[PDB]
């Protein structure tokens, strides 16, 4: 919703339609250190958010800040390099905003990736984690990317989220992760979106655990509301870039932008995984 | 508080005093599918929120959006058909706003009803649930209908809420529910206000349970702050319109606007119950 | 962040530098009933927030609302009598605002005190509680005193908070509390910041307990983000002004502004403790 009207969104989609060859079927929104995946694109047309009629511009490089329309491995993708976070200041209905254009672009599946701090002890930096559910810690509070009036043009007043994350694709994903036989396990997990940008304290971590969450992070669960709200099929992963300290002790263990190949090998691990998974995305037309 | 001054509230009360025969003693605010209760009114004078000097207008029918002043079964009621939710966009101090007029109207008791998703497993669609306590999930965050400066004219800076929901009336209520010997049990329960409008995911439901809540819903706990803050006697019920899925499995069970007589029989069940309860509301004057 | 630019902060620091003899090393921000500690100051220069270029002014006495620059027991202090709360209406980046001036003033340690409702049953009104960690219940939601863009001039985009509260000083503190051999124990504890001003209901209290918190209160955990974000050394205490009712029963037990010497003896207890602790604050220069 707010700040944007439906025309804004059309205008934005329209400009993008009438400015690119591409009709993307799949949107991907990359988390930090996963932008690299925009390389896998072919016949990339890049846009600076900038140029796009309503798109939030980022907050300064920025140049981690682009929309690249692509072919990833089958599918007509549009990818977002440099997602918006509420910790940066927009509100949700600027985070969730590409998502609503993506739809209008005719996108029907959204994949989201992100980096999260693993809370689940069975979890190791480098791990990918396939999002099964989420906890919307800002949602509970007001902060849900649908707050204000509802545009029946996009969705229902009270979309369900019990099924945000596709059984089918989590199925397919989990298959695939084995089909290529791997490294460690493809984890699966509730991701807690915590806003807002200090990292947690121990007591806080402890809470997110007892609350039940496996990966804590800070994007997703707004793209996902606006996505499921729209009807997109959603799935995604968190790269565990950190084992979240659960526990009292000294100068210790964190974070994402400071591991060797446990940033950039894991990043590519997820990136290829994602690229492969394109193959499981149901082609659109009904299409068998 | 915000956006409204005390004069606004007087002006609104004043206009309503000087525009209606009625001096209501009791305000009732109905939840979805309980507006029907405004039928039980007699010598109904209806107002569109619309006409009333400051009242938030709703967000579009709207025509589920009225203030009907009534006699319910003893008492001089003013009832609200179409409560405001923060998921729609106002802030609390527009939800909580009728409540502060109601006081100024000389109302001294507020009854609130709503539809909530039952979290407590011992709970069944159709169930009424008498609110014993609440958890103010947006309150913890900022979002409390008293945030900003306090008008000692209405209440204290730091009202207590441990006693939001009258022992007396929960007593009386619970009596009465037996006095007419019933169907199922009159349940009792913490209602968690969760903002913000997608329904929860499973993980989320799980959290509200371990958090201790029985009914999850999305109004009340702002009317109740502003009410107790004002001194009104508050009590209320949730119609369980849903057994909240606690648990992983397929295309399943939800929601309120889609049960047969487990919408409209339960609605009337609560509505009569409410009408009867008028009888337990202490008449005002000290009055024995 | 928001609403303020970096110049504002300099201007404010600059005006205060160029308007006072003092260069404070330590900032102290007092909680209710601990303002008295500004008496221990010597060569007090008082400022009304008022006079200070950007400082939020309070919301009305107000006259519990001053910045007194002092010498407490060694150290060059600047103290804040009448902290801002978000329940009053500013946003965090007006609570957290003195803190950022304090830095710019060259302050490098911040001590925060407050009154909290004890949740931990092993806890008794009068108790001081040394803050070991916090739970940032509004932080999880959006409400973190760093939300919006980050000024690398003050800190990192993603400051850690696992170490908000100094091991060293909690060490020193805990030493000292024994060194003067005492009354009861110096407690230690997670403080939950809950926003937002009604007191909790029982169900709510129950939640903050299972969430793990010992003292619930309503300031600190924003000064602390902006402080650690800045690099200040932070530590502090909560005066337990209340044993938070955990439990269902009648007209019972609360609150802070209504105990005899379990307001004002405890206040002085904490105040001296604080004054003594000045002695443990590492002098600044590297300084051995
Ligand atoms: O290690 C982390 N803790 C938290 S709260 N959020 C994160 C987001 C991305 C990477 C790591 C983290
Ligand atoms: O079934 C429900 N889940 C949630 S979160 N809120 C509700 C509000 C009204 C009716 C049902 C529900
Ligand atoms: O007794 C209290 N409960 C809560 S929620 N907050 C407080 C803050 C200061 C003093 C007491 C309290």
């Amino acid at each position: 919703e707010n700040g944007y009207t439906y025309e804004d969104y059309k205008n934005t989609a329209e400009w993008l339609l009438s400015h690119t060859k591409h009709r993307p079927q799949v949107a991907i929104i990359c988390g930090s250190g996963l932008g690299g995946l925009t390389d896998k694109l072919t016949q990339a047309q890049i846009f600076d958010y900038s140029e796009i009629p309503n798109f939030p511009r980022s907050t300064v490089p920025g140049h981690a800040g682009r929309l690249v329309f692509g072919f990833l491995n089958g599918r007509a993708c549009v990818m977002m390099q440099g997602r918006f976070h509420m910790y940066e200041g927009y509100p949700l209905w600027k985070v969730t905003f590409p998502v609503r254009v993506f739809h209008l672009l005719g996108v029907d599946t959204l994949v989201v990736t992100n980096a999260a701090g693993g809370l689940n002890p069975k979890f190791e930096v480098g791990d990918i984690m396939l999002i099964r559910d989420h906890i919307n810690l800002p949602g509970f509070s007001g902060q849900n990317p649908l707050r204000g009036p509802n545009d029946e043009r996009f969705g229902d007043r009270f979309p369900a989220m019990s099924d945000a994350y596709d059984r089918t694709m989590r199925q397919r994903a989990l298959s695939t992760w084995k089909q290529m036989g791997e490294q460690r396990e493809l984890q699966e997990g509730t991701y807690v979106m915590v806003a807002g940008p200090s990292f947690e304290t121990v007591a806080e971590c402890r809470v997110l655990q007892k609350l039940g969450a496996d990966a804590v992070g800070m994007s997703t669960v707004p793209e996902v509301i606006v996505a499921r709200h729209c009807g997109l099929r959603v799935f995604g992963f968190s790269l565990i870039t950190n084992k979240v300290i659960m526990d009292y002790e000294s100068l210790e263990k964190a974070n994402h932008e400071e591991v060797l190949a446990a940033g950039k090998q894991a990043a590519q691990k997820l990136e290829q995984f994602v690229s492969i998974l394109m193959a499981s995305i149901p082609l659109p037309d009904k299409a068998s």
